[PDB]
């Protein structure tokens, strides 16, 4: 699996996370995040994905010990936190082709599991356009209480 990098993004308060909507099988909310080049180095590969997929350039921001991590289907998966951008900051991704949209998400309200269907007897998940952040949600807010209070 080649990793992939990016970034949790917060406001200044601390209550909303920055996703982005992609198309076709990235069709949902996930965080901005891509493959890793040859040669390239986690916090660059993270800058550059942001930067493609949100025009926001967080190289000045990245603290390096400040991430969450996650092997899913054995890849690797790390999100950089970068708390604390402004809520009006002008987000524009490089590609319209690749990103259908990008907005603000309370976290509160974000789930951190998909429903079952147990009320219909039958085995599985329902869908959920949340499902490619999903599993980062309670990790980031055990997270962010360790970090914070
Ligand atoms: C569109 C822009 C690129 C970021 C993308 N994030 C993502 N999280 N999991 C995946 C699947 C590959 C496993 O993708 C979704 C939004």
């Amino acid at each position: 699996g080649v990793p992939t990098y990016g970034a949790i993004i917060l406001d200044e308060t601390l209550e909303n996370v920055l996703l982005v909507q992609g198309y076709l099988a990235k069709s949902g909310w996930g965080f901005p995040k891509g493959k890793v080049n040859k040669e390239e180095a986690p916090h660059d590969c993270a800058a550059r994905e942001v930067f493609e997929e949100t025009g926001f350039d967080i190289k000045d921001y990245i603290c390096k010990d400040d991430y969450i991590e996650l092997r899913i289907n054995d890849q690797l998966a790390r999100l950089y936190i970068i708390p604390g951008i402004p809520k009006d900051t002008k987000f524009n991704p490089k590609t319209r082709r690749e990103i259908r949209n990008i907005e603000w998400f309370s976290i509160e309200k974000l789930p951190c599991h998909r429903n079952d269907m147990t009320p219909k007897s039958k085995l599985g998940l329902a869908p959920n356009k949340f499902f490619m952040a999903i599993p980062f949600i309670r990790p980031l807010r055990d997270w962010l209480s360790r970090r914070f209070g």
